[PDB]
């Protein structure tokens, strides 16, 4: 039983791990606490970069975008470069998928625009997806500082794999915009110690990882087997007994991956 | 449980698998017609260079062996080089690992001396390692197309596992020696799409390969999970109802490794 | 008469080409604008680590050192992984050469200490190496922005190929700490498609990287001939009269070591 | 100029060497000693290959020859496992180039027809491309033991690579059998060590070696640069004057292509 395996990963990185995998035509689904909530932290700025493509034409990926050191509040290595410059719409999206720039999705998440700074939008697409489970109600950093318990800012493995499959396999977006959401991810620098590093060579991997407190760990992905079939990944897991500072553990996520290979296998 | 997976690879390539992992300290040990006999093939090479290394000194390695055109008899892409020049036991052992070379194969046989080219010889070796299963017939290349049903020139991957386990993590050797033959089958060229294509990259993987006519492919490994935990993977495979012409599918190896990688992770 | 080809290669390029080979006992010196100047930008990480390891004890690569969200400033593959734990010495140095990571070269700066956050001390250390040309005004990521005329943060070929000469090749460094820079200049993950891609297979490569804005593409190399006689290529480049966001063209790289490869045979 | 290195070669690998490139479109030629008489060695089994395919229907590779032990006279890796079960037409061409086997091309010579065993109907094929100054008088393996100063069994660089240059780049066979030979020559196994291993990686390399007594080392190849241009290089050696048992140094040839690849980058 492979929900047995889960377990004795969970007992040995003293984590909460949950997997979903949806089920293809050929095998079967993959569930483990994948009804169960967990912290959207960088993940979700996969489903946002789809949100400004499929509100906005592709000429919007030219606008330019002026912005203050004050606004400068996560982890931005490309927006801390490009200050007095601005940066692109386009240049948005790239650095929030690929080096998973927090004021990169602030500024997105403000094109989305209304209220709290666009995270009302952003859950409104979500539901037209048909995702009525997950919800964003901060901005970054503060959406990765939840404490547990607290369903703000959370996903779940189930929801969250669904969505990405109607992105990057079902037609969510249109094959012209959808081209441009994975080829960021494909071109990801974040996680390579995670799905990435649990698959074989010979499988395609394109990902968004999340990293926050309480040792929360992210990362879904759509990887595909050396013949060509596709399959949704979602590995999510936090450690909150820990504390606050809990260190999180990528190897937890990587020997999950695992598993889940050799059962498609 | 995994058997069933096994059986449904059997008849997605239209072969039969063999599979053998010795059970290590933590984890129990995977079978699956672990003690039904398939051909050596080329796999005989590994033990075959351990035999050398233990009935000679060190220095025997710098011994010259002069050949002939005659003696090329199979693919040797290494011995052909050096008709004119020879090669010493330690390049011998070098080409019949990492090359796969038959003619060095074949001149090893006949420095181990005795009855039958030293065949005799090779299957006295593994006796005296506790192998009371395996045997070997002939030489380079009429081992690899023995008909089916026939005990010559066979093992089972329970008895090459054990002999590979004791060569390399167990003290059938002296450190000196057994350092020569892991660094060998290390720098292995020939199995890149078998058990190290079913295997994350973050795993260590050393292996000799075999292929033979009536579809056979085996592939016996020693792989290191990125902790540093060491197992034995033993992968055999042939054809034989196919007919004598019959192809090798070099996927089911690779496929069936990818789902011991998950069981172990 | 080899400057033929490589003002051939400017002019295909739109590119200024900068090479130098400091001469060996047998073969002369190569010379192609080795006295002009060209920007640091990523090179400076090869003495940097070089510094650190000669002013500190082989121990002091164990300190822990500590980091918030702010210092990731520039494009930081590992420092973005491990804010929450902190990294060592040790792992800055590796991140540093292997995936040229700026928060990891910014901090090591800082553990050289001293004015500016330790560029003056970087300079002072290049000064004892006999190098009175190359010099280090600012941090990550400034110094790749410099234009065009500016002598801030640049060196030139004829400079840091003899700075790259006495780390590896000259004992500049005791060897225990020498060996360490070697391995991490062995692995490095930037520079494949550059001096490596020049030079046939079976020539070892050790390289550190550069690129910036203007087109720049740098690559200080140290190269084994088959036979084992090692040669110091520094080749360097940019392209600062196509703009600010001049592509960098790594194939004038590839090409250009390919020209040295044919007079070093 | 670039013929110095040449003669550098020469004198300090103690050979003689001869060197060829037809000249492009965009490049001159690339000559020394290209007008000198070389010996054919094991290159004559790749126009030898094309003279079958020439002047016999598709349907002839079909054709099964059966031969006697008596029969394998030189270096056979192939031929001598199928001395019962026989060897189509096919098959003997790709043991001919891929392994330079010595009875496959003895066995394609007696297809060919003709007096001297088809020595003369092959000389004649090279006569209608245009090459007036090679020719073939023995079989394996005698035309390799020829003595320096004979003109029998002998070609030049430039004669050879212009006929690789009609049969590989040319139309000298129709696409339908083009493609045959440039796959045969591309999977080819015995010239990992000079041609291909002088020229860099990302650098397409197809050859058909040759090698022979007196130190005799030949390869011709046809080599593409990374951005598809193709060009033909005919290498061969000797070192007469160090007797019949003189052994041949394959890094000359190797040290040989890389000045050639110096010129071409
Ligand atoms: C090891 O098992 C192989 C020797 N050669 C084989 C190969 O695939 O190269 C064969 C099957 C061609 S063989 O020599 O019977
Ligand atoms: C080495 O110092 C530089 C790296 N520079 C660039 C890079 O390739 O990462 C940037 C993006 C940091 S830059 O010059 O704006
Ligand atoms: C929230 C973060 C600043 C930022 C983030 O997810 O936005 N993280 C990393 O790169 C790891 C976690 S984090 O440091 O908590
Ligand atoms: C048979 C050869 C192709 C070639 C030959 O005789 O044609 N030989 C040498 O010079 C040694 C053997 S060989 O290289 O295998």
């Amino acid at each position: 039983d492979l929900a047995d395996r889960f377990a004795e990963l969970e007992r040995r990185y003293d984590a909460r791990l949950g997997v979903y995998v949806p089920a293809t035509g050929t095998t079967a689904a993959i569930e483990y606490r994948a009804d169960e909530r967990f912290a959207f932290c960088s993940t979700f700025k996969a489903p946002l970069v789809a949100a400004v493509l499929h509100q906005n034409p592709l000429t919007h990926l030219d606008k330019l975008i002026t912005y203050t050191s004050d606004d400068i509040r996560s982890i931005s290595p490309v927006a801390q470069q490009h200050v007095q410059t601005g940066m692109t719409i386009g240049q948005l999206c790239d650095a929030a998928i690929r080096y998973s720039d927090g004021t990169a999705a602030n500024l997105l998440l403000a094109d989305l625009g209304g209220p709290g700074g666009g995270t009302a939008a952003f859950t409104g697409y979500l539901r037209s997806l048909g995702d009525t489970v997950s919800r964003l109600d901060a901005e970054e950093p503060e959406l990765n500082r939840d404490p547990p318990g607290d369903e703000r800012d959370t996903t779940t493995p189930h929801a969250i794999a669904l969505v990405l499959q109607q992105l990057v396999l079902g037609n969510a977006l249109p094959p012209d915009k959808r081209a441009l959401l994975t080829d960021w991810m494909a071109r990801n620098t974040t996680g390579a110690k995670r799905i990435r590093a649990g698959f074989p060579a010979d499988w395609k991997v394109i990902d968004k990882t999340g990293t926050g407190d309480y040792g929360r760990a992210n990362d879904i992905a759509v990887v595909w087997s050396p013949t060509g079939v596709p399959y949704v990944v979602a590995v999510m897991s936090d450690r909150a007994g820990g504390g606050y500072d809990a260190e999180p553990r990528e190897a937890l996520l990587a020997e999950a991956a695992t598993c889940v290979a050799g059962v498609l296998a």
